[PDB]
């Protein structure tokens, strides 16, 4: 509540939707003003960097600069570049820097590894956020390296908390949280874009079909949020007896519905965890 | 509309969720709320007692007590309630109905015989109205001034989403965003199982779970992009998410979710005949 | 139609006369780009109907695969990768300082032709690219990526060439096993569909010439419109599905087949076995 | 030469025509007129845009036009006829460009205002607006041959169109009329395959928008069976075969024959209710 | 080859000049039973590709189907079901006592066509067999039955001509719409098969063309094995399946699939569809 970062200065390597996302999110929560950020990105042609500059964000094509100017620095690139910049920037890093990868399945001893040896005790954090922080609903785990102080942690939850959920977490859970809520988004608009289809098959037009199924699945999960009830218990709660919503929810189960998000969740973490070795 | 008295037939899950979002919204006053059911010890009764919902056994005293009459029965005991307070409706009162598959057509029939120009009005609503983020449709009677209409919008915009549609979307709607959150509860129970399977708390687990379907489902709402677009911007080529993607497609995740609308819809139409 | 270049200094070779040689020199002749007898093709079995398309064609044709390395400047190796050994070993001797060998061979790598060529001469000018048969009609997909040796001219002019007969663009090589999965096997399935789609037709009473010419526009359009659009696909399948239409109900039934997993599976399983067919 | 044409009804059919004519250049935005009973909606904001003239009223449609498409939902055109039938004028040409809905039927409505109606039946698809699109038409008791003459050469400039019989119709919209959505639905999962096996989103669109393309029109200019191609193609011990085997494991040819079925039983469906 | 007959009275008409009557005027020409001069077709399309065949081979074409009548004392009407009534009101005043109506189409009655010509003159001589167009190389499948009115003479010389271009046998009529489910789209199943089967060969490295002469090779030859055993089926099935070899593993994943249950669907769905052509 009226939350500011006086004096961080916050630098993104990595110019991209996650860059973006964090940014528009920071920056609506008002936590920090647009022209303390700076990205830099190889392709400065992107989307993503015109809207950055529209925002009022400091660019940049030169990584260095992006070091220099930040405190806070995000590492939001995919997980094989993180090497490239790790080398790239590894002499730049000072004693001020906090680095934040959010590269995924990248572990944390790599990233303390390729830094130490340009300089030794890297303060490093490893998060895992989803860009849901675009509207300041995201959902951030993170785990704090070998060398990050304790206000290191409990500064990096307080600026992610304030574009959603955000807690800390083993790192060796991270993998996993990326399966579900890091791709999570996805299935959702996966599922959203698919329920649509099923009220345009039933005869809904579409504009109206995508915003009920959108709102649907809002309120249901601001109602399990909310709740101390077990999900379960909330179905079995609007599950009127021979009613329609219980012969929907059985030709779900005919076709294995869970089963299929928990292959989700599976192949996504299981993907990840290859990502690094 | 300061003035305005609700009442609601039939204390269930519907009652509660609507009485606590409007009252949640500062609509409504709850003691400005009168509900009334045959199973008078259910805990949805006791629970709209705390509230401060005045309560009652007898259809009649929340007919004239109410202005606006919501009514939360089942759509086999509709006809039975329309025969009971008949007589009863006066010239002021707004006559909601909340039952899946019900007609309007067969509402002003039977309250036709009692009183000419029944005003009534038909609505699927769902329960996360309770935590004021619900999907609600309406549509018009024949003979429901446009103000009724506007007066409707505006109590239910309060807790959630609003907007008329014509009275032959509303089976659809309903096996889209009637039936939606149980999908969805479905959907996140399942995605905690999943969550635990590879390591995680089933509590954090049910927590990114939930926060990470109520972020993209705002994103969507808030996006000029196609939900396929949004897929596509947080896929990163060879990722870990297009990898899940894949074996949804396998499984025919979408078209599971189709079966799921069209059930609903379908039961819905064989609800009413 | 045709393309407003002309490589008037240009010699292609290639070696290799099958369906894509004959593809490239119809497409290429067809842009106008290229005069047919400035094109050399030579093949092992001189009895193909391919080498007789390009006779007609007025290609030069030759048995001997020296002759089409000392007549060409471009150099299209255009047989089956199991064969671009035997190749390189064939003619390395004889390439000069002019040549530019475009390698088409699914999943040959740079590294490798590089290699071969190297034990005769240092500094070899190689590009790979995949390319597909719609090259003959003049919408081919290709891209292509450098050599080590390769000038800044020659990706250059190899864009100019092969952008006259369809889209054209430069990749990384380590993309290339995953387009060819993609645009390079994507014919084949684009011709399976349409005759999938025909047999859907008759079965439903149209005689089969006018569901083949019908399904075939169909596809062409839809392709052309999404080339053409600034919307998603999806937006585009949306505006064709009327609610509770006749196309919904057809979706439906692909999406309870898991249509769009076979089309994953198949980009899948060509490109994995492209890196097969090098390893 | 002086011709006017107007649409009864401004969805996404009646875009895709307007755009693909004014982008041939067969007439002006401004000769083309639109009536809707929603002006709310982004088809009509579109048609406004490009300088077509918009209407609520289905009669100043008629009166202004010379050819006149019907292009609303099949139930909705026995109403329509109904509204404008007792303003339909000698010079009309009548274009249905409902599915299902039989010439028969609207000669049937139309012959209780004046004789001889002049009828059309066509049936498109959206890639009319880049010109390519397939068009089926058949002509009614009425129309002259040069009505049919005319169709013809309108519906040429915008994509394939030739005349067939009537009861193919219904065949060819399961085939061409919602094929185009599958091919969309093609794309977005070939472009879904290539962003998995390593490829930016963008550029897998690309090339598989113009595999598609390329194919399509090799098979136009080819006079061999598209098996043949196919085979001409597949190498043997190749990537492609093992891809073809890959699809011919999940019946993906059985699914395309079961969705020109679906669309097709359906579109009979539409005209039945 | 040749057979040993030559129905030197006989003149043929066709009603219809698409594959079927192309099939059998190759299959009654090659046989050397009649001269291709004797034969008529005639056609509402005079451009298709079989009547120009037609022409080559030098029968008798015509656009009017009266002409073909008149000309014929054997009357072919190898048209669609659909067609069938419309073809017997143009022509039925133009039968006459010398007329055997040999009706093609699947699924058409003796009863439907009896009555209809019975309008315009009683005790027509009707003849309904199905066959497939293997006759075009004297294998066909063929078989017939005979109308109210067709005399003794009739079916034994029908079973003599068409027994010159395949095999021929009569049956009760109420077989012919399983027959049809059978051999009469028995081909088109083995044309299926051959393309898949060709595919396999080419999926483990034959080129097209061999796999496409092996596959039919070995269907030939098993079809002519079982014909010539006096043994089931499944008995030379398992001469074929070496112990631990290569045949049964590939027999076990056939049915695995339920290769035996696809065959079975595929006679009973083509029966089922024979008769709703008719009613
Ligand atoms: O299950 C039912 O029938 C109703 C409709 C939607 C909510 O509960
Ligand atoms: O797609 C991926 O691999 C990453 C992880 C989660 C979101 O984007
Ligand atoms: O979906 C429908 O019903 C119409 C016909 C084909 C295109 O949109
Ligand atoms: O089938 C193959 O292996 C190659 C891929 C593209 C052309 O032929
Ligand atoms: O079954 C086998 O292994 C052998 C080879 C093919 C025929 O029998
Ligand atoms: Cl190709
Ligand atoms: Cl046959």
């Amino acid at each position: 509540e009226n939350l500011y970062f006086q004096s961080m200065s916050v630098g993104f390597i990595g110019a991209g939707q996650l860059a973006f996302a964090l940014a528009k999110g920071f920056t609506a929560a008002g936590v920090l003003a647009a022209h303390k950020i700076m990205a830099s990105s190889p392709d400065m042609d992107l989307a993503t960097v015109s809207a950055l500059r529209k925002m009022g964000v400091k660019l940049t094509p030169h990584n260095k600069e992006t070091v220099q100017h930040s405190d806070v620095l995000f590492l939001a690139v995919k997980p094989h570049i993180i090497p490239f910049i790790l080398d790239e920037i590894g002499a730049d890093i000072e004693d001020r820097h906090i680095v934040v990868s959010c590269a995924a399945g990248v572990t944390i001893s790599s990233i303390e590894k390729k830094l130490s040896a340009f300089r030794p005790a890297p303060r490093v954090i490893r998060c895992m956020t989803n860009t849901p922080v675009v509207v300041r609903e995201g959902a951030t785990v993170y785990a704090t390296g070998t060398h990050a102080q304790v206000e290191d942690g409990r500064l990096m939850e307080q600026l992610l908390s304030s574009v959603g959920f955000c807690t800390e977490v083993e790192e060796d859970l991270i993998d996993a949280v990326t399966g579900l809520s890091g791709s999570g988004p996805a299935y959702a608009f996966t599922a959203l874009d698919a329920l649509a289809d099923g009220g345009v098959k039933m005869g809904l037009p579409r504009r109206l079909a995508v915003r009920l199924g959108a709102q649907a699945l809002l309120g249901a999960a601001k109602m399990l949020l909310h709740s101390e009830q077990h999900p379960g218990q909330l179905k079995d709660n609007v599950s009127s007896p021979g009613g329609a919503t219980i012969h929907a929810l059985h030709v779900l189960e005919s076709g294995g519905f869970r089963s299929l998000l928990i292959n989700a969740v599976e192949a996504s973490c299981i993907r990840t965890r290859e990502l690094q070795s």
